[PDB]
């Protein structure tokens, strides 16, 4: 049985930049049903492989990508943000991003960019190539994780799903990738990072 | 448990001049038996997975677990709906609902066969039963997509227009496949699978 995870800090710890609404709606009404309907939906899947129903497996896929990528991606996303974070990474995290994406500036703009051009609902990542070994940026619909569809590992991940803003920012999603920066956990991201290398 | 290879019901050659042995031959024996040993491998995987609670591993197996099990699931049935007995029209509650929800046994043959050559890349044409509306419907899959597993409708015909079943023997032409493919049409198993939703 999966379980929803404790948030790292409570829901009202990211204000003003993301309000403490929608962090208790996102964490205990969002992710907790795509918890609790993954749970379902795996055990449908179990049944379906003990019986041979191949029908039913595929059937179920639909169900299990969008509330078990739910599930990957938010837990992901509660750590990728602190009340402690903003600024820049350090160390190798930020030589890496200078690397590949030119400065850290650069690396902004172009996740931004890959967040604010979702058309519907998804996210942008921050990613690393493990075959190449390298940073990447992904886009990624509904909640498709980047792992299990791409093979990048996540580091960062930016929700832009209408209830990760709307109620707070309604349809000005620049101004909600604008804020969050500020609480970017950079410590997370280069723990991740540092865990592919 | 696992899956296994159905024999082809008939020699390889029964079909000529229609569908030749060579390609029934590759079909079945090289095709399927890949979907079949493809899908057994990925099943194990996901068993595995779903053991371990790694959703990662079970959503990056959902490609495989699709085109192979839906390879398993369409060829299944396609050598079904095959036979040297076939060709010709169904009889009964079969042609009837077809004369209702087509307008005529010509009609639905348009139709179906419009769909089937309308996809772009791999995939099939389906005859299903829509179980909700009590009905017929006509629906297209890309590449192995099942159609029960991805619609909810219940297959009664399918043709396959991966160019494997057909380019031996005619080439890009996909329409001359189509028309040759009615002589061979199992009607008899069609009824029963229509049967068996009513
Ligand atoms: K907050
Ligand atoms: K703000
Ligand atoms: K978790
Ligand atoms: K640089
Ligand atoms: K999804
Ligand atoms: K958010
Ligand atoms: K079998
Ligand atoms: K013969
Ligand atoms: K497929
Ligand atoms: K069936
Ligand atoms: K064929
Ligand atoms: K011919
Ligand atoms: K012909
Ligand atoms: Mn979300
Ligand atoms: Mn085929």
């Amino acid at each position: 049985k999966h379980s929803l995870p404790d948030l790292p800090y409570d829901y009202g710890a990211l204000e003003p930049h993301i309000n403490a609404q929608i962090m208790q709606l996102h964490h205990s009404k969002h992710h907790a049903a795509y918890v609790n309907n993954l749970n379902v939906t795996e055990e449908k899947y179990q049944e379906a492989l003990a019986k041979g129903d191949v029908t039913a497996q595929i059937a179920l896929q639909p169900a299990l990508k969008f509330n078990g990528g739910g599930h990957i991606n938010h837990s992901i996303f509660w750590t990728n943000l602190s009340p402690n974070g903003g600024g820049e990474p350090k160390g190798e995290l930020l030589e890496a991003i200078k690397r590949d994406f030119g400065s850290f500036d650069k690396f902004k703009e172009k996740l931004t960019a890959a967040s604010v051009g979702v058309q519907g609902s998804g996210w942008g990542w921050l990613g690393f190539n493990k075959e190449r070994g390298h940073l990447q940026i992904a886009a990624c619909p509904n909640n498709d994780p980047l792992q299990g569809t791409t093979g990048l590992i996540p580091l960062l991940g930016i929700d832009v799903w209408e209830h990760a803003y709307y109620l707070q920012y309604k349809n000005v999603r620049p101004d909600y990738l604008k804020a969050i920066w500020n609480v970017i956990n950079w410590e997370n991201v280069t723990e991740r990072y540092m865990a592919c290398k």
